[PDB]
């Protein structure tokens, strides 16, 4: 069971009022359990950001804000501090982010996933041009676990052809990815 004693996100939807219940998903969970001990864990989704740190190009101050993103994100997609987030409370979380994203939205709130894109996109271009670009996501690909694929994500996002990717299209991708 999930709830507001031990779910970021019912604890968020209570917060404001809101009294939503909740009454290919696996394969997301399996492809983050890294020890596949069918728990996730905060010290393993924090791999995540220490992968991408090893690949790039970036600062201290960019890492760390990456890192609090990824920390922040999966806290409120269900992985507890310390008892993390069992597969058997994985479809579950996932849908009450997806209402506290909504809820989100309706009260002009800033987005996690938009915080989590716009964390990543500052580690994502370090030649410091400022924008993103398709070898750039490569990297991405590589440091969330395959590089040519990324063209794929690409040619979705520049919705402009401009050759690269800047910050309000990255959002668009990673926002659709979770909902679609
Ligand atoms: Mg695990
Ligand atoms: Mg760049
Ligand atoms: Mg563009």
């Amino acid at each position: 069971r999930l709830n507001e004693q031990n779910n970021e996100s019912y604890r968020y939807l209570r917060s404001v009022g809101n009294q939503w219940q909740f009454n290919r998903l696996y394969k997301r969970f399996d492809t983050f359990d890294l020890d596949s001990d069918g728990k996730m864990e905060m010290d393993e989704v924090l791999y995540w950001p220490d992968r991408m740190r090893q690949l790039v190009n970036a600062t201290d101050e960019q890492v760390e804000k990456m890192r609090d993103a990824v920390r922040v994100f999966f806290l409120h997609k269900g992985v507890e501090p310390v008892n993390g987030l069992l597969r058997e409370d994985w479809v579950e979380a996932n849908r009450v982010f997806a209402e506290a994203e909504r809820e989100r939205e309706r009260r002009g709130e800033p987005s996690l996933i938009a915080l989590l894109s716009n964390s990543y996109y500052d580690v994502l271009d370090d030649d410091g041009d400022g924008t993103v670009d398709v070898d750039e996501l490569k990297t991405m690909m590589k440091a969330f676990d395959p590089q040519e694929a990324a063209y794929t994500f690409f040619e979705k996002a520049d919705t402009d052809k401009s050759g690269k990717l800047e910050r309000t299209e990255l959002v668009h991708l990673f926002r659709k990815f979770w909902m679609e």
